[PDB]
């Protein structure tokens, strides 16, 4: 997260870090909980993981240091990329990973609500992209999770923005005109959540972007509203 600031624990339970194992233990992505067996997060993440067997998610983590050699995970039981993916940068970029058991939600650990039915033409104002990315182009990955309030771009700036891209309906952009706040490198997968009503929504999650809190190029997020029939369907 460029610009941002230092969460503290217990202040976004629904994100966890995704790690690989192979070939060394590390952050992968970022994702969110949206059920008790349910993580939502980026189909970009699962390039060159061979499989499965070597993810772990971790709920409940404020400090990447606080992982462990007997720090409990939870196991994948499956990944599931959506059928039309092929590049971040031309949509579809959402991915499940269904876990082997259920989480019980505790403090540190709640799911966060798909967009609801209904909401179709709700204007976000209360946007926020938290991960343990890069603070910067060339960085490296966080401590602790960060935060960053982040404004909604309609489609048509975003378009105006990439005119090198297809910007669709199932994308949303998010940024400053004058840069300065964006998600970056490790941030990938988590989520852009928005509160409505004092509700937390799962808006989006973090896809793309050019470069990182540029002037005038938003970070582009998978639309989570236009998935929400594919996710139930693969859900149930
Ligand atoms: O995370 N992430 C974020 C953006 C992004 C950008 N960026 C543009 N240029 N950089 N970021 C701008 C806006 C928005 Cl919304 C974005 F989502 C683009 C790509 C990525 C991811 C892909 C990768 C998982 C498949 N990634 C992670 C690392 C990485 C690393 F480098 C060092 N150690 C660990 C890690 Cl995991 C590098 N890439």
């Amino acid at each position: 997260i460029v610009g941002g600031t230092a969460s503290v624990r217990g202040e976004w339970p629904w994100q966890v870090t995704l790690h690989t194992t192979s070939p060394t233990q590390r952050h992968l992505c970022g994702g969110s909980i949206i059920g008790n067996q349910w993580i939502l997060t980026a189909a970009h993440c699962f390039y060159g993981v061979e499989s499965p067997k070597i993810l772990r998610v971790y709920s409940g983590i404020l400090n990447q240091s606080e992982i462990k050699e007997d720090t409990s995970f939870f196991g994948v039981q499956e990944i599931i990329i959506h059928d039309q993916y092929k590049m971040a940068e031309s949509g579809y970029d959402i991915a499940l990973l269904k876990l082997e058991t259920t989480v019980n939600y505790t403090d540190s650990q709640r799911p966060i609500s798909l967009p609801s039915k209904g909401d179709r033409n709700v204007i976000y104002t209360d946007c926020w992209v938290t991960g343990w990315g890069y603070r910067k182009l060339r960085d490296k990955i966080q401590n602790t999770l960060q935060k960053a309030k982040i404004p909604l771009v309609t489609n048509e700036e975003c378009q105006k923005r990439y005119r090198g891209h297809k910007i669709t309906h199932k994308m949303i952009c998010a940024g400053y005109r004058e840069g300065g706040k964006d998600a970056c490198k490790g941030d990938s997968g988590g989520p852009l959540s928005c509160k409505h009503n004092e509700v937390w929504h799962l808006v989006g999650i973090t896809s793309w972007g050019e470069g990182c809190a540029q002037r005038e190029r938003p970070g582009v997020y998978t639309n989570v509203v236009e998935y929400v029939d594919w996710i139930l369907e693969k859900t149930q």
